């Protein structure tokens, strides 16, 4: 009668437990049980370009209602120990493109039970998983990705089991409060379906997320120094073919400078093995000061045999080499951007 | 009935843990349980700006009331051993902001559980926790940073448990014994409170430290070395324009040597989206560097034509680099201080 | 009686698990059991020939047939909890060339069980195993791989158990949506056979997979510069020799550009015992490169004395050069492709 | 009473355990149960200065008497398996210092209980634990640390429980068999003690190393070649002004590699704030290199006019120099060596 | 009564279980039991100077007699699953020498018990194991390592157990399909003996492997380059004297790049207290290219004074340096066999 009879619980508890079979589902051999599902997005830790796969940290709250556990004579919602989790049936929900996932234990294991009159049953986890993610890095570091949680159950069909968000697009919150340095979150999506493999049907739940990587630092650090070297170079152009010790040491100095910053660069960039929009745009940089500086040897070879051609070749070289640049970088901007 | 009748005190054990549901809180159903927490901590392992994370030990203890666990005949304080703890129920306290935390277990598991006569339980353990700090580098490394380790209640809201520190500002003990290598703690702070979530209010105890950089390692480190390469890029200026070519190989020494410095340190350093104080000050040294071969290149170009106008740029640039390299680490020195 | 009725699900199950030996395999003492075995891979992780070994994600399915857990009067399969697998007989199914592999346990483990009426029992695990697959790097980057992952059993023998391809060639699936950024699947196979050992005949079944590496990257960030600077190495046989100081600094150049860009390939790969074909090009230009100055030296030494056999060599050098660097070229590819 | 009734012991042990509660400390009320602890060091596989600690295995064994678990008519001592452990009460002894820790578990666990006819357990466990050591290296590579592993009970107190080394300074073997490529151990103490804290008095048992550093590596890696770069330094001034561009030269290599010396030296360092006695003697050298530099390139500036003021000022160099660098490494070696 | 009788095994299978004891080896308070054991060592994963270990993947048998277990009336080699070995006693051997091992557990644990009518047990497991190494470093890397893994009885003395290699030198096998990158294997050897320690006498089994490590990668790697810097040392030699800028120029950056690869070299390896062969053979390189600077230096001290002098002194280092560097050479690669 009186809730506060610890020993009146403990009875409940016991008779609910009492020939309580955890293999069989809720409605075992009748309608599916449907499940809802909250994820509260503690934070992201890391999303590392080079092993394509992010960190998560979330509270994972699974809703789903077991008349099994349906008591009475107590008004209020049961919140039991954690334990006795392992003595009730729940979902074998997994995430599909997970590669190292685990459950906090500290100090216990963080884990809820909560238990309605009307037997529903609220069991929430505490949960940091490294999803994996493809990312097309083709336009790097000016590119968008879509990174993706996928939520399914392992051995349940959609006969037995019906996975839905649980507060329509509300489902997923704190993602605002997300502190991502390099990247910048825009638009995260809600979706629930099903699929079908070999074995039947399998409920699906997605969580996606587009990343929107900030450009400052790439553009203060790795675009503006070859442009600079690039006009270094242009510089030994406007110097009379007089004297060769200062065009020479222009060129060996922007040959040098920028053979050093690509390999810093490569340094301190993901290691993934195929072009990218900053390598081409290096080697064209590169590719132009090679050419400068072989158009400098060219003149100042036939200088000594004929100056006026060479006047004109280096005539013609200023005129076509800062328009011929603008015109790369402009078309390959317009490319990717 | 005497305490060296071990057998009395096995029968009192069993009587207390006969009949004991560990799937329900003390006082179950009526008021909340209040639970004191003691910090004892141990040392900060390390504090890393690469994954913005700070590792603690420390000894924590909680204080509570628990009726059920009440003996009387046996006026002693009964020190269980720790396994009994599987027999008992504990609080579910986690921490908010870590990512990789455990209990030690050599060559037991590091946990003590203490009766009292009243009924009061003592449960210790000794946690190593890497928890998650967030940095402003903004001015690194003349950094000020504030990093905080959460303590709430996972699943029980604050009708049914209430957190307090136990011992008022004095509940964290072992500050001032710890010894980082790189930081210096000027203060810590015991906060409590509750915080509101879609479950109800939930208990939070807080527990800050700001910590700011020690500058000798940077300051001897990369400061100096920078500072020496750019007084020696600036004894150029103190040769004779006739042997150009001892000038050309020491102003492109120096910028090769500048470069591959900022490189390397760069690769020390760590990525983050804005730019680090220690980045202005290398990209301003550099910067310097660049100007003076730049200004000597341009002064061996007209060295012949134009000498008295050489002679004078020299002479002027001798007395405007020297202070204007002074007057920008005065600006430096005055806006991170 | 009636098919949803939890309580005569729940008799039939301990009925089944009553008088059930979990020692002894299904039909003890009489023909082996056969086990059909399906495979979804899900994704590759990784492929590293610092350790030489790739990580395999996939949904790894045993078929089997226990007549001490067929069960009648209920129409359906039962899809049990996962926990029911400690409680029955599982083949001892190992992967012979597996270094660190688990299966998944988020939220639960990641196993399923399905009974059928006749008794046929469907195993389902969801491995992340890192495979030991020894690599052939002696045409690396040009390089074709061979990694194959091997499933025996460890103590039933060919008397207790059996291994086959459950589907045929359509056992393994998930393979044409592997993706991988430094290779490219070409074909996979599917064996099984019988292996001898000193305690007798095991179960063999081996799942094999032909990689090829992606040479874009590879081509656009090493080549490229590597023929660049040996041009650029060319093009002192342009230049007179009465620069002859500044002509040894072009040589200088490339020799040093080429040992930097050596050392940032130093470390890429690990201690292999023979020459991989990326490292026999870089020394063939290296080479090339030391090969330039020697001649540029040769010639500096005779310029005073034979200033017509020096321009002759300078005419020779400038077609030898690129000539015999082309006809490297040519047989280097021609050797590798 | 025949041993060989494997019957009969399995009787006796039954009998032991029949009734025996792990929750309680022998003598549970009565008197401290005083436990006496063994250590056989088998290797310290690492010191690192990058984390400051040090991985250490050993043989960790624990010595107590439990009157609980006495049995008569067996003139024999009972090695048990290992699992029977999880059966008998156990010190909770931990490590005061350490941050991973494991017991070996292949292909058992590496634990050993033996049991003795008056109630004497034996409790052996191979432990191995990095324990973290505070390093003081305002003095490296000359320093000469202190690493020490605590032993303490973790909720009994010292009216429970005491702790004492078995066989007194022989308590702990194997320390001479340990072979550091870096350090060498030049000794081993033992301290026996009683700590105090809010919950009250424990034991602690503290085992320490003095661990010497062998500069034999460093003197022929980063003090010989700044030494020798210093004194090709002073080549710059025997040669005359006339030629320049050897001396140029010189300047400029030597302080080039010292400044790639400085580098490489940062390489392989941990941070600390303040100097380190190698760190020092770097900045020394390249501030002399750098001196030298600028004197001659002074020197150069001057020497058009006054050809007799550049040779004075050479000569005088050639002495005041290495008299000045002989007279820092001299002032360096007795501050930090002796 | 037939084999294929399930319940019959069965029952037989319970009655040796009957009673058995675990905590007590056969043949207690008797003579020691004897127990053979065979190593099948599928791979040494890798071998590392760094951390001085070795990994190595072996199948463990070991294989004794336990006359509780004995039974008649089933003709057949009993193969039980492998969580009856938690129901037997097993023999508490370890490893002497391991840092960190395991026994894989996928799917199962790799565990193999199989009994025989006389009592006879097999227990076999999969273990993944990292011993440690020391390593004589100071032939690196012209060294021969000895690596050896140590078998002991952890709690039992030589009264209680009693080792051997089962089938003598025949009992570890697979030592010639080992695939080293680095390493050859020369030679293995098996010791059985008695070690005593304060306890009494303990049985010991020794497994021995001579490792010779292979050259052609460092050839290639270190020792190439540093040839080919030397002879560019020694381009300087022949060339004019006057020529100021260009010996100065290949002088510095000889020494530039010698220290470069010198400092790129010193981090393979940890800090070994004595001087590996390398490191002798790069200091002696050093001194050549330092030497020539140096000599070019006083050549250019006594050019004014002797130039026909300073023409001879640099004929007789063309003479010498290469001589002196072919007798370094050949006395260091005689030295080191
Ligand atoms: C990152 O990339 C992933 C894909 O890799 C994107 O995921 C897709 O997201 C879109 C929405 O943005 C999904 O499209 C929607 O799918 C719903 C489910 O479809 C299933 O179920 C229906 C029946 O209910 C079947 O008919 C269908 O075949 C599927 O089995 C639909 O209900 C939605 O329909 C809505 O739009 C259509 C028009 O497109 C209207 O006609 C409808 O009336 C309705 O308004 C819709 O089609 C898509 O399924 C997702 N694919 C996958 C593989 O997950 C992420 O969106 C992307 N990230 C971001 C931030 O965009
Ligand atoms: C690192 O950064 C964190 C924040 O990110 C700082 O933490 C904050 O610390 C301050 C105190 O320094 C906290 O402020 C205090 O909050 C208490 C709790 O407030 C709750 O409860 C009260 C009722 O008890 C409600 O009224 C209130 O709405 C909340 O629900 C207050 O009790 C404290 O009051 C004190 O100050 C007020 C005036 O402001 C006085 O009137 C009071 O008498 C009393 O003195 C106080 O307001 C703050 O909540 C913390 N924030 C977080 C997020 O934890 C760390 O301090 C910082 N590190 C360092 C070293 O400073
Ligand atoms: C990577 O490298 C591995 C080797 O290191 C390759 O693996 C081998 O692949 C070949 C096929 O290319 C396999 O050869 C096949 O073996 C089958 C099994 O033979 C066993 O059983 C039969 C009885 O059933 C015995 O007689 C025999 O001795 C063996 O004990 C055969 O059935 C195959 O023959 C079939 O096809 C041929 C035509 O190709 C027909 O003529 C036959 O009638 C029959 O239908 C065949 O001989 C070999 O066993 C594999 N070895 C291992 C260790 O796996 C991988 O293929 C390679 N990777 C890739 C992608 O190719
Ligand atoms: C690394 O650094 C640590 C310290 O940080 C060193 O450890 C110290 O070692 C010394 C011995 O070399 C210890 O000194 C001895 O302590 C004993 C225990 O003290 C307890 O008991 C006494 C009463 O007996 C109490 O008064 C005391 O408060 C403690 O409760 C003492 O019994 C010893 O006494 C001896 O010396 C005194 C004079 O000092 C004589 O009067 C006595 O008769 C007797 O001869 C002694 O004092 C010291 O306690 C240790 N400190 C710590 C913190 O453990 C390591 O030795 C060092 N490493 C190396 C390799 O040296
Ligand atoms: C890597 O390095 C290890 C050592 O660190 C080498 O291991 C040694 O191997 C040799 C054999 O090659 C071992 O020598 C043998 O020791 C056995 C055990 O000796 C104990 O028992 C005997 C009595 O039986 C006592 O007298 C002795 O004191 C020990 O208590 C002996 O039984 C062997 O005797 C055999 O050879 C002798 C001749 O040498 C004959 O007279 C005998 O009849 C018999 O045939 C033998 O002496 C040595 O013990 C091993 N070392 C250790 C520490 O145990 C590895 O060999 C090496 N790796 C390689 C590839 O060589
Ligand atoms: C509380 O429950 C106990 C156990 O069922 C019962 O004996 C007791 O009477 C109950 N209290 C009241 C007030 O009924
Ligand atoms: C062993 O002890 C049991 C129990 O006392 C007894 O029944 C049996 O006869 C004994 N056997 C021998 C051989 O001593
Ligand atoms: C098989 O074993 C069962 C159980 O012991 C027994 O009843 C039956 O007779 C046996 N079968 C034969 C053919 O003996
Ligand atoms: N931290 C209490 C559990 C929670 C927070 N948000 C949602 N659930």
């Amino acid at each position: 009668n009186d809730p506060g009879n610890m020993s009146f619980v403990k009875e409940t508890v016991d008779k609910l437990l009492k020939g309580y079979d955890i293999r069989l589902r809720p409605d075992f051999g009748g309608p599916p049980v449907c499940v809802g599902m909250n994820i509260d997005i503690a934070s992201i830790d890391m999303v590392s370009e080079v092993n394509m796969d992010y960190t998560l940290t979330m509270y994972f709250q699974q809703y789903w209602r077991d008349k099994r556990l349906a008591y009475s004579g107590i008004p209020l919602n049961l919140t039991l120990d954690n334990r006795v989790a392992d003595q009730l049936w729940v979902p074998d929900t997994y995430f599909l493109n997970d590669k190292k996932s685990f459950v906090h234990g500290v100090t216990v294991k963080n884990r809820m039970i909560r238990l309605h009159p009307d037997g529903t049953v609220l069991y929430g986890l505490r949960i940091t998983t490294t999803a994996a993610c493809m990312m097309d890095l083709r336009r790097y570091p000016l590119d968008e990705q879509n990174c993706t949680l996928e939520i399914e159950s392992y051995g349940y069909t959609t006969d037995d089991i019906e996975f839905y968000w649980r507060g329509g697009d509300k489902a997923v919150t704190g993602v605002e409060r997300i502190e991502l340095p390099q990247f910048s979150i825009v638009e995260h999506r809600l979706v629930s379906r099903n699929v079908v493999f070999a074995t039947g049907a399998y409920p699906r739940l997605s969580l996606s997320f587009r990343l929107k990587r900030n450009i400052g630092y790439f553009i203060l650090q790795t675009y503006m120094p070859s442009i600079l070297i690039t006009i270094l170079s242009w510089v030994s152009f406007w110097i009379n073919y007089d004297a060769s010790a200062a065009r020479v040491a222009l060129g060996i100095t922007t040959v040098l400078t920028m053979t050093t910053i690509n390999t810093h660069l490569r340094e301190t960039l993901p290691k993934i093995p195929y072009v990218k929009a900053i390598d081409m745009y290096l080697m064209g940089c590169f590719v132009f000061v090679f050419l400068a500086l072989l158009e400098y040897a060219f003149v100042n070879y036939i200088f000594f045999s004929q100056p006026a051609r060479a006047a004109a070749i280096d005539r013609w070289s200023r005129i076509v080499f800062p328009f011929t640049f603008s015109l790369f970088n402009l078309v390959y901007w317009l490319y990717y951007v």
